[PDB]
Formats: structure tokens, C-alpha cells, sequence
């Protein structure tokens, strides 16, 4: 449209309705010009010591937007507002806009850089709508919109790995190639602007409820159970039974199963440090599938675990989602230690799952005769039995929210191992590059120009979701609890800028608060 | 029209449509200005022995847009999409365009 | 009908239409009198040294078709064209046809 | 429908109506059960110590119809009617039909053998509408209709070679296999019919006319022309001319050229025996054209040539259509003389194409100076130039009608060497074969059956064309030539059966027997 007008304006709100919420954010973006307008072969061999870490891909010039972390929508009393209210919430639409753009020239001429504002200059812009691309949104990769509006963003550079050789660097003849220019993308100059909209399916409620009933005490205390228990053996080899009595859980008849489970190590947190054994390299020991001859591990499991006993300090470290208080930069190789990390607790849901660090159960090893005695043998993992129920790991505010489901053709209960809504058609990546701008040419030459002048581009991006939520309502008569502000001499104010201006966040703040009766 | 709007979108696709197919290619070129603006009158004598090397013409300062290869209009795999399944084609339409033009 | 009057023809075809694909087949078959037509009780002992190969069952004098095998549907040529061509597909419906018996 | 109903009636006729003439032909065939209902793999190595007679390709199960021959059509007297009347024809219309049917069951049962006639057996069959399959029709094969209503005859085997590879016996990776049962073909019983329709495309006339003027003799041989030709070179190296007067064609200029040529040998017949030379293995010294390695004799060389000069004996026999009185039986390799032999001639021709076996004309071979000499040199072969003109083979009583163009996609002037009319969708090919009745089976086996009841069947085929005629319209004064049945002396009718009941065919009737002024 125009130079000197505006292509949009700043909304950053959230309402309220009912059984509706509808967030917006609004953030400044900025968009480097990514491998000088090229496309390059990025290829690794096995490093660290394992060929898990040989990849063969390709790094392209695009930048992409990810709105894929739930405080890129929710402030931290909005979040709260909602955990301690509702009993549930799915997304149920989006509606992504780019505009206000401003293509800037930089120029070094003189060992000193000049950026001055190109008018003429274009940004493309696509929105992969069936798919036909990798997707890349949902693997808990950093560059998504910051948790604190003030923040300006750099977009980051789209990339993706395709099939390797033989745990090397190598392709193979099914390894492919994707063009991004082989896509209709939109182009905008200074006065125009981009939107966008999307609707997901019907996906189930997140629970945001913790049980209030063990799995194994569902029975009343008061009344017995009219089936008996084959409790032993007469000196005749005769069986002998008894009466479940009320109360005795241990011994009753049960009708439901927790779920599926693996175990993994436990680690004690600071407090019992001494007990955790000294210097000990995790990879050799860890929980590791195979795939193609390479051993990944697979952090953070599969679902149907409690990382922890609520009471103790002992971590199942591997079951755990381990997010950090002060982001940080690219390429940092440093050891940190528990402090400035939040461990988050998936407790509230040991009344349904199982602890990760214990033994499943035990079961019979052999057949007793009038020579062999009975044998148990406990195992430790334990996959989906017919009859069984468990609790999906739960939410952040700093988490997830969706999660590409890969479209092999079969798969077992579509939930990510790191929480939020697994999809088959999830919101569309949006892509987005500056096109490139040659610098001076002066003769033909059948060869590609290598030749541009450097640019940058910003910009405004608003995202506006609505979702749905479940009201609750509970007949409990006591008071429930809640998430609450709860410091003791605070040095400073959480989920807010320090005094140089930097975001603090020393909490991770799930979504299992309130309750509910088995 | 103005400066700070798209003149044009990047197209750059093919779709099939059971006898017919459609192609379309976006590319970004640059002009450099050929003979300072002028005309002249190139020519040249016998060259490597042979007097068919020896022309006498003129060159421009125009440049011209070419679009006669073949892969400046489908992608390898849509090549072989076509050569694997058709007994033949034929061209049928065309359609240029040029837009987003800036002079420096 | 009649005796010297063909019950049926000789189809036996492939016609793509898009997103669907009929394929047809005929084909002679013989059907022998089993078991002079009596039922019989078959049964195995532990054969191998497995009892697992121990059945008890009964052989009919009845015989079957069995139309389940791609290549009984698809061409090699046609089943190619199918596996470099498409995501995958699946059975929409099916049509027997029994004719120009004779017995002898 | 019936058993005992006939399907159709026997038509045999000839109803000229002007401009149109429709012709009926019907008559009874046999089908024998090739290959024991199976395909085969045939296949040849080189053979004579030439590898062009090597090949690879497939035998089938089935035998078609072929009516490519004109007296499949035309009585000797109905022929004769046309060449001395017309000035052309072209075919319009073809519909056959099959009725009839019968098939009977052999039995050789205690040495000896007993038919019976089977009221249940079917008979396939299919017409190849879209030219899917390899033409086998238009090749100057046996198997036609036989000249004589009376006689009854086998249908040929279908089979077809295909790419062999390094001229040898074996395929390559595009050789391919062509399954007939592929294709939807009808069922027949006793009482049923099969009846099909086809128009052929336009094609241009046949020209059954003889020029009665030379090329080279156009021009008034009363009247000078105006145009003057270099005659020689005077002392002084100045060129000098003279006009070309009247009647002096040696020297006139010419507008017209004649057509292509390519010298072959000339053999003398029977009168000049004497002077061909003695012993003469013509392989080694034929007209031979190459194609992927391999040598293969062009008989009878491209259209634009008369194998003979009116009034002589010599012969260009590589040039000519050598057919022969008394049918043969397969596979005979025996050596016969020209008596009982049919050699066709085109002289007829003569004062437009020219003769077989002499140098094409005399052209320059260098560049006069005051020291060279002007040379010519004569040339053997010179093939099509701008603004020539020739005839095109004729067609014989006993010679084919058609022939299907190859659809490579490029080709000059679509005529066929042997005559006819080519065609780019010539008649369909009917194919036919005997369904198979098993022997008697007993038990399962995924095994196919092999053991089947031996058959045959036998049946009536009734081909009715439509042909368009070009009336003559010539003021020529006194009288022409025409066909006649001139013979002295006979001993027998000629087109008429003998003693035993053979039919006897001692010439070759051709078309050219009306004349044209150029």
C-alpha cells in the first residue's frame, strides 16, 4: 500500500468468555540474510563417540516462526489464572499475521557499517499447508516467540536432516531434497502484509487435574469384597482360601491397572547428594533404543511414569523435563549444576503411575511341584496391558504445546513423550526469507551471481489463538490448592525484568493443581 | 503504481491435471548496461584457420530473456514423472511476466 | 438357457479412471469329485515330534475360489505403474462371475 | 441362439453402383490348437551365415484372419472389369463377420481316430481396435483367404518378433511380452456370430492408369523455346550459346525431374540365358541395407524405379514382386525356374521412372581451368530431389492391399515398397483361438493343467468391402489397350480348376492398362 502508513497494529490481550479464551501476542522479529541467499549440504560423522550424532542434510537461506511454547500466549498470571480454575483446555483456532516490515541495507564500506532503509527491497513468505516439507516446530527446538513482550527476536534458520548411510555422513539413493523456491510464496515490500489462518481438529481436553484416590483403593473401606484369595497351602498340598476383608487393600480384587512402565535411574537432588554415587558418565548408562545400528537415548520416555515419589528427593532424571531459568546462548558446552535449572515433578499423578526408579512388580519365574518351591521374579519394564489406565505428562508454561504425529500408517495412543497435543494436520510452518539483491554485475556469464548486498529485514508478528476449556466442577468441601506467588524475603520479583533488564522465571509452573475423585 | 507494494507474487509450481500439465517458474535476474548505451558494429576476420569464423554484425545494449531449455521449466522429478508415464507432449501456451523491477 | 449359447465373454482389462482403477480377469478353472462325494473325518497325530501338528477336522467334497493374491488382480506391468505412481490404495469392491460350464 | 439354426447365410457377390463398388467374399476355415494351447519362447541364432536371420520373440496360442490380398476379394473377371475401365479406386468400407461355428473333439483312442463334434466349446475372439499389438498383417504372409470360394483353409499362427539382442538369439531389457488373453474378447458356441465394422481413412486413389507421354518430351515439338543453352567454349576461352530449337529434347530445358533410383543388377530371362553370367550366389552381391550391425536384403528396393525397359528380356529382379502359379506347401527350400513363376512388370512406367539396372545420369566431378579438363562422373543411386515426379508400384490380383505405416513418428511419402495403400489405422487384426477343455483331472496342484482334450474347429468368414472408383474421362481417339483373355492354344482354362481340381493361375494381372497424357 504505502510507505509512510502502517500495515497493522500492536494487539497483545487475552478475553476471557466463558469456555473461550482468545490470547494474542504481538512481537518484533528480525530476519538475517541465512548462508548468503544459498542452499548447502550440512553432514556430520559420529561425534561424542557415537555414530547417532552422523547426520546428512541441508540447511537452506529461510527463517521460520514458531509459536510451539505456551508462554508465547499465555502471561504468567493468565497461565495461573487458568490451572487453578479449570479442569482442562485444547486449542481450537490460530490466525498468524507478518506485517510492518522494513528491509534494512548494511554496508561496511570504509571499515564502518552504514544500515540504511531499502524501500524497494521484498520478503518472501509461505505457509507449507499439506505438509509436503519436514516439519520441525515440535522437537523442543529453541526460537520461538519470547516469553516477555518487549523482547525482539531473531527467526531461525530452517534446516532439516534426511536419511544418512550406514551411521555416516553420506546419503543414500532415497535421501531427499526439498526446494523451498519450489513453493507459491507471497512477496512483501515495506507496505504490505501477510495473514493467515488455521483450525485444529478435535483433539482431546488436556487434564489439568491431579487424582485424589489411589488406583488400588478405589474399593469402599467399610465393606468387604464377596471373593476370596487363595492365601496357602496345607501340609496336604491342599489349597486353602479367605475372605478379602475391608480396608485391605493389599489383598483386594482389582479391576483397573496403573500403566506402562520402564525403569530408568534415580538421582537425589541436592539434599542427598552424598548418597548419588561419585562421577559417573550417564550416556554409557542410560535407557538407549537401537535404530539402524545406532544407540539414542531416549529422554524423556514414553508416558505412564512418575519421575518422582512425592516426599523425597530422588529424581528419575531421564523421565525428566530439565528447562533452564536464565536462556541461554548457542553452542554452550558447559557443565551447570541443579541451581539455575527447573526440574520439573509429574507427583501428582503417583496416585495412577508408577514410580520410574522401582522395580514394576514381580511375577512367577517356574511351576511349584512336590520338589520345587514357588519363585518370583520382578521385572522392570512393562508395556500396554489390555485393562490398564495411566496420566499423560503434563504441561508448562514454558513447554510445548502440539507435536507433528509422522504419518507411517500405524501408531499406538498419539501423545508426545514431552506433553501438549499430538496432531496430524498441526498449525502450517510459515517460512520467510529476504530475496536477494545482486551487487554490481557488469558482463554475462552463464554462472550464477554470487555477488548481493547484505540486508536484514524486521517486522511485527501477532498471533492469536482461541481456546476451549473445561469448567469444573467438584462437590469438594474443603479448600483445594492453588498455584500461589509463595516467596519468602524476596531479592527480586519473579516473571519479571531485574534491574539490567533481564526476564527472571524461577519457576516452572505445570498445570495439575486442582483434583478429582478417581 | 508505488514503491513500497509487491508488484507480483513467486510462483513457482506444476500441476498436473490428467492431459494437461502446468508449469510455472519464478527466477530473479540482472540487467548490467551493455555497450555504455550504445550500438556497435562488431565484426571479425578469419580466426583459427577458418574463414566461416569471419562475421560482421552489430551488438546492442539490450539484454533478451531466454526460456528455451528445458529445465528452466521442470524439476528432475517432475522430468521423470513425465518420462516414465507419457508417449509424448507438446507445448501449449506460455505466459510471461516481469515484476518487483529496482534499478540501482 | 441354452446349450449352444455362450453364458458370458472373456473380460479380462485394466482401466485407470483417475483415482480408481477396475481390473478384471477371467480365467478356466477344473473341478475335480472330491472325495467321491463324501464328507470325511481327517485327523493328525504329533507329526515331526511337535503335537502342535495334531488336528482333527473334516475334508469336503466341496471345492473353492480363492481370489486372494494381488497377481491375480494386477498385471506386472500394472502393478508397477501402481508402486511408482501412488501413496497407496485399497479395495473398494469386488464382482465374481461363474459361467459356460460343462461337465464331464 | 440355437444348435440346430444356422447363424448366417453365404454371401458371395459384386454390386457395381456407379462410383461404388461392394464386394462379399465368404468362406469356411479351420482352426487347428496351436502350441497345446501354451506360448512359447521362439528364438533363432544366425542362420544362412547371416545375423539378420536371427531374432527372438513369441508364439501364441492363436490364429487371425488376413484379407491383404486382392483375390480374397476380386474375381479374375470382376478385376479385369475394373483395369479396363477405371482410372483409379480406393478402398472405403470393410465389416466382417464370423458364423457358423463348430467344434469338433479328436479323439485317437485305440489308434484310431474318432471325431466327434463338442456342443459346449467355445471359440475366442478379439479385434485389436487400438494397435496395441504387434501388426503381423501387412507383411506379405501367407494365410489369406484363398483366391477360390471352394477352398477351404487353416488360419495361420500369430506370433511376433521382437528386440533380440547383439544380433543373436537372446531379448534385451525392452523386448517384450504381449499377452493376448490381456485383451477382452467374445465367446462363441455353435450358435452364436461375430460380426464387426471399420471405414477406412481417406487415402488417395490408386492411379491403374499408364502415361502416354515421355517426362523428358513435354514441350511442343513445333514451336522453338526462348531460352538458350552454353554449347561450348571458342578458342579464346569465351563461352558461346545456341537456341534450342524444336524437337531437339536431348537439349531442351526441363521443368520436371524423374524420381529416386538406386541401381541393381540386370538379369536376362530365358531368351538371353546365354548371357548372364554363369553361377551366381546373389547374397554376396545384392542391394543390402544395415541396421544395428546386420545385412539385410531391401527387396524390392523403394518405390520410383521400373524393373524393366519395354522390349528387352533383362530383368532388375531385385526390383521386382516375384509371385507364383501353383501354391506351395511350408517349408520348402527348393531351387525353381522362371517358368511356373509370376515376374511382375513395370514398364508401363517406363516413360516416368526409369530403368533398374543403368547409371542414374552423369554429373560433374570437378572444375575446368586452363589446365584441367571438365570430367563427369556417372552415379548409381540418387534419391529424392525438389520438383521430381514418379509412379508408384502397381498392384496385382495376386499382391496385397494394405500396409500399416510404423508409428516412429517421422516419415517421407507413406507408400509401401510391395504396393497397396498405407495406412496410419489399417483394418483391425482378428485373432481367434479354441478355448481349452482339461483332460481329465483328479487332485489339487498349484501346478497349471497341461493334459487337455485336443480340438478343433471349423466355421464360415464373410468380408464385404466397399471400394470408390475414379471413372476415366479420356478424348484419346483411337483405341486402347485393354486385359484380355488372350491365349493360344490352351490346354486348360486359365482362373478355372483342372482335371484334379486344382485352380490354376498363369498370369498375373496387373492395373495399368489405361493411359493419361502426362
Amino acid at each position: 500500500d504505502g510507505v509512510g502508513n502502517a500495515s497493522g497494529d500492536w494487539h497483545c490481550d487475552s478475553t476471557w468468555m466463558g469456555d473461550r479464551v482468545v490470547t494474542k501476542s504481538t512481537r518484533t522479529w528480525v530476519l538475517p540474510s541465512y548462508n548468503n541467499h544459498q542452499y548447502r549440504e550440512i553432514k556430520s560423522g559420529s561425534v561424542d563417540g557415537s555414530n547417532a550424532n552422523a547426520y546428512f542434510g541441508y540447511s537452506t537461506p529461510w527463517g521460520y516462526f514458531d509459536f510451539n511454547r505456551f508462554h508465547s500466549h499465555w502471561s504468567p498470571r493468565d497461565w495461573q489464572r487458568l490451572i487453578n480454575n479449570y479442569w482442562g483446555f485444547r486449542p481450537r483456532s490460530l490466525r498468524v499475521k507478518i506485517f510492518n516490515i522494513q528491509v534494512k541495507e548494511v554496508t561496511v564500506q570504509d571499515s564502518t557499517t552504514t544500515i540504511a532503509n531499502n524501500l524497494t527491497s521484498t520478503v518472501q513468505v509461505f505457509t507449507d499447508d499439506d505438509y509436503q516439507l519436514p516439519y520441525v516446530v515440535g522437537n523442543g527446538t529453541e526460537g520461538c516467540l519470547p516469553a516477555f513482550p518487549p523482547q525482539v527476536f531473531t527467526l531461525p534458520q530452517y534446516g532439516y536432516a534426511t536419511l544418512n548411510r550406514d551411521n555416516g555422513d553420506n546419503p543414500t539413493e532415497r535421501s531427499s531434497f526439498f526446494c523451498l523456491e519450489y513453493f507459491p510464496s507471497k512477496m512483501l515490500r515495506t507496505g504490505n502484509n501477510f495473514e493467515f489462518t488455521y483450525s485444529f481438529e478435535e483433539v482431546p481436553f488436556h487434564c489439568s487435574f491431579a487424582p485424589s484416590q489411589n488406583l488400588f483403593k478405589l474399593a469402599n473401606p467399610l465393606v468387604d469384597q464377596y471373593l476370596y484369595r487363595f492365601v496357602s497351602t496345607s501340609a496336604t498340598g491342599a489349597i486353602q482360601f479367605q475372605k478379602n476383608l475391608a480396608g485391605r487393600y493389599a489383598n483386594t480384587y482389582k479391576n483397573w491397572f496403573p500403566g506402562p512402565m520402564g525403569r530408568t535411574q534415580g538421582w537425589n537432588t541436592s539434599s542427598g547428594s552424598s548418597t548419588n554415587r561419585v562421577s559417573v558418565n550417564n550416556f554409557s548408562v542410560s535407557n538407549r533404543m537401537n535404530l539402524e545400528g545406532a544407540s539414542y537415548q531416549v529422554n524423556p520416555q514414553p508416558n505412564g511414569m512418575t519421575n518422582t515419589l512425592q516426599g523425597s528427593n530422588r529424581y528419575a532424571l531421564e523421565n525428566t523435563m530439565i528447562f533452564n531459568a536464565q536462556n541461554a546462548t548457542p553452542g554452550t558446552t558447559s557443565v551447570y549444576p541443579e541451581d539455575n535449572l527447573l526440574l520439573t515433578s509429574e507427583s501428582e499423578t503417583q496416585p495412577v503411575n508408577r514410580v520410574a526408579y522401582n522395580t514394576g512388580g514381580q511375577m512367577a519365574t517356574n511351576a511349584q511341584n512336590a520338589t520345587t518351591a514357588p519363585t518370583v521374579g520382578t521385572y522392570n519394564l512393562q508395556e500396554v496391558l489390555p485393562g490398564s489406565v495411566w496420566m499423560e505428562r503434563d504441561v508448562y508454561l514454558q513447554g510445548p504445546i502440539w507435536a507433528k504425529i509422522p504419518e507411517t500408517g500405524a501408531h499406538f495412543h498419539p501423545s508426545p513423550a514431552m506433553g501438549g497435543f499430538g496432531l496430524k494436520h498441526p498449525p502450517p510452518m510459515m517460512l520467510i526469507k529476504n530475496t536477494p539483491v545482486p551487487g554490481n554485475i557488469t558482463s554475462f556469464s552463464d554462472v550464477p551471481v554470487s555477488s548481493f548486498i547484505t540486508q536484514y529485514s524486521t517486522g511485527q508478528v501477532t498471533v492469536e489463538m482461541e481456546w476451549e476449556l473445561k469448567k469444573e466442577n467438584s462437590k469438594r468441601w474443603n479448600p483445594e490448592i492453588q498455584y500461589t506467588n509463595n516467596y519468602n524475603d524476596p531479592q527480586f520479583v519473579d516473571f519479571a525484568p531485574d534491574g539490567s533488564g533481564e526476564y527472571r522465571t524461577t519457576r516452572a509452573i505445570g498445570t495439575r493443581y486442582l483434583t478429582r475423585p478417581l
